[PDB]
């Protein structure tokens, strides 16, 4: 298995802490505010769209749901 479909994907992450986008590119949200992670943006950043807003998302201020992206073969 592990085929995956590169087309329609969305990961819901929770804001571990209140963040404030420095520029239009970055986004803002208060701890607890969920954000849709369109697709990886950088080593420590992502791409999502807030309420009427669109920009990047901090991977440090956000905690991915059970099953983070590791892509590391192995089981048991």
């Amino acid at each position: 298995g592990s085929s995956g479909s590169s087309g329609e994907g969305v990961v819901e992450a929770v804001a571990c802490f209140a963040y404030t986008g420095r520029t239009a590119q970055e986004l803002s949200f208060r701890r607890g505010d969920v954000l849709r992670l369109h697709e990886r943006a950088s080593s420590d950043w992502w791409r999502g769209e807030h309420n009427g807003m669109r920009g990047l998302i901090p991977h440090k201020y956000i905690t991915l749901p059970a099953g983070t992206e590791k892509q590391v073969v192995g089981a048991g």
